[PDB]
């Protein structure tokens, strides 16, 4: 039952790795630590193998089971819809890794003769076949953290083919079974306001509130066999064509139970029997099971009204508190169970009575106020990583701009506003690249977003209000000066300045240009200006962009 097996091959990388921080001309202006920045290499892909790769033990008692029940009982009141080549084919990103039979995303998202044929052969095949493990790539991640350093961590996705074949067959299911599944409790259906809203709800539903973060060690080792089957059983309770249950099944047979490894080299690495990291139905099975475990085990630690978050691994729990001596005894019940289950803790739950104090998918609730100063709370986090990101992305184009999801996410936050976006409009205005579509991730997913819409991106997924908060939260605010000074970042003071200076020069530009001068740096200003509902504002649609989560699902949207 272990969750790999390796022949000794390494993993090899398909490109020249960096992993000191690149310099240029404007790496100083942000940040001067530049040696506590680094970024994850094949090097250490080594040690990310011993750590998860181990074997696993699955007990399930009559609480799991019952959960399950009641999991399938409203999946089968979920209809989904098979996409059709070209729908999940204009759902690849641009620049998705090519397949290694002849054809690359870019001819997939123009329906080339050739990638269809594939495409369609690839399906044929996985209809016809239901027993061939199909093959998966396994690669080091290349990501930036700031020291005190960790191992790379591990991707295995299978070809652009199958890729495609995923969606058509699936897209529609993990689209829309978590919300029926899990209600209110799947993460992925808010937005970073309405993430928060329902965190402080939920917190104030309990008349003595009492919550706390699970985070499982290694979550995607820790899915058994029976933990990816389990989760086809639940897809299957969906009202789904023939055609549709076949692949699905065949899938879940040669992909997502388990396969070969090969590196970008093509020698054989060795052998996967947990969850791949790299597929569309990665985010919705770590949600599922990790729901379905979490619900399971509150019941068997006897937590009262039970309220849950969870967002892939990412798993919030917010109860009565029977006391805190209870408390503590229930939450080492949840644990004991949740390990019964394969889901072992990385590090001890503590129980919080303070919504602040609790931290999930890296971030954690805190307060502010609003131009009429009413308290307002919303989702912020540590901005290390962040930062650290920031600068690489400063003297390093990538394929995800991190500066831009974070600004769209976090843009109510003191180190976004003053900061990132202080940064990286100064650099935009210098090149003229304000207009300039980029790419980033919301979820998981892609999307191609030009700075110029921020303003109304912004407003839309916090409204007006987060272009004038202040008077932070002390907390808040020692951990942001703590970070600036960690890493060597100016002070407000000097942000301040250089914000007036792109604030000026972007309401000279005038259009979208002055908007974004206006809002996003209003706060700049002695005498700031009123911030009305911008008009184009409610063009923009932000349909599919929080309804569920697609973290390496390989799936792209253009706003
Ligand atoms: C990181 C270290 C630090 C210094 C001061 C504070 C706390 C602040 S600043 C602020 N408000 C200003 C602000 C500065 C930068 C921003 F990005 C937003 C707001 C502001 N001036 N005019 N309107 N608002 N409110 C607080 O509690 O944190």
């Amino acid at each position: 039952h272990h969750s790999y097996t390796w022949t000794g091959a390494l993993i090899t990388p398909c490109a020249a790795e960096e992993s000191k921080l690149p310099i240029n001309a404007l790496s100083n202006s942000l940040l001067r630590h530049h040696n506590m920045v680094y970024a994850t290499t094949s090097r250490s892909a080594g040690l990310r193998q011993k750590k998860v790769t181990f074997d696993r033990l699955q007990v399930l008692d009559d609480h799991y089971r019952d959960v399950l029940k009641e999991m399938k009982a409203k999946a089968s009141t979920v209809k989904a819809k098979l996409l059709s080549v070209e729908e999940a084919c204009k759902l690849t990103p641009p620049h998705s890794a090519k397949s290694k039979f002849g054809y690359g995303a870019k001819d997939v998202r123009n329906l080339s003769s050739k990638a269809v044929n594939h495409i369609h052969s690839v399906w044929k095949d996985l209809l016809e076949d239901t027993v061939t493990p199909i093959d998966t790539t396994i690669m080091a991640k290349n990501e930036v953290f700031c020291v005190q350093r960790k191992p790379a961590r591990l991707i295995v996705f299978p070809d652009l083919g199958v890729r495609v074949c995923e969606k058509m067959a699936l897209y529609d299911v993990v689209s829309t079974l978590p919300q029926v599944v899990m209600g209110s409790s799947y993460g992925f259906q808010y937005s970073p306001g309405q993430r928060v809203e329902f965190l402080v709800n939920t917190w104030k539903s309990k008349k003595n509130p009492m919550g706390f973060s699970y985070d499982t060690r290694c979550f995607d080792s820790t899915v058994t066999e029976n933990d990816i089957r389990v989760e086809e059983s639940i897809y299957q309770c969906c009202d789904l064509a023939p055609e549709a249950r076949q692949a699905i099944k065949s899938l879940t047979e040669r992909l997502y139970i388990g396969g070969p490894l090969t590196n970008s080299k093509g020698q054989n690495c060795g052998y996967r029997r947990c969850r791949a990291s790299g597929v569309l139905t990665t985010s919705c099975g770590n949600t599922l099971t990790c729901y379905l475990k979490a619900s399971a085990a509150c019941r068997a630690a006897k937590l009262q009204d039970c309220t849950m978050l969870v967002n892939g691994d990412d798993l919030v729990v917010i109860c009565e508190s029977a006391g805190v001596q209870e408390d503590a005894a229930s939450l080492r019940a949840f644990t004991e169970a949740m390990t019964r289950y394969s889901a072992p803790p990385g590090d001890p739950p503590q129980p919080e009575y303070d919504l602040e104090l609790i931290t999930s998918c890296s971030s954690n609730v805190s307060v502010a106020h609003d131009a009429s100063g009413k308290r307002v709370y919303y989702l912020t986090r540590d901005p290390t990583t962040p930062l650290a990101r920031a600068a690489w992305e400063t003297a390093r184009h990538t394929p995800v701009n991190s500066w831009l999801g974070n600004i769209i996410m976090y843009a109510p936050t003191l180190w976004a506003r003053m900061i990132l976006m202080t940064h990286f409009f100064s650099i935009l205005l210098a090149q003229e690249q304000l207009e300039k579509a980029l790419d980033c991730q919301i979820y998981g997913a892609c999307y191609s977003i030009e700075p110029l819409d921020l303003p109304q991106i912004i407003e839309r997924l916090h409204g007006l209000s987060a272009f004038s908060l202040h008077s932070y939260s002390p907390g808040e605010i020692n951990r942001v000066a703590s970070c600036l000074r960690k890493l060597g970042v100016p002070p407000l003071r000097v942000w301040r300045h250089r914000a007036r200076s792109v604030r000026a020069r972007l309401l000279s530009q005038g259009g979208r240009a002055a908007t974004c001068g206006k809002y996003l740096f209003n706060w700049a200003v002695k005498t700031k200006l009123k911030l009305t509902p911008i008009p184009a504002a409610s063009q923009l649609d932000l349909s599919g962009w929080f309804v569920a989560g697609y973290s390496g699902g390989d799936i792209y949207h253009s706003l």
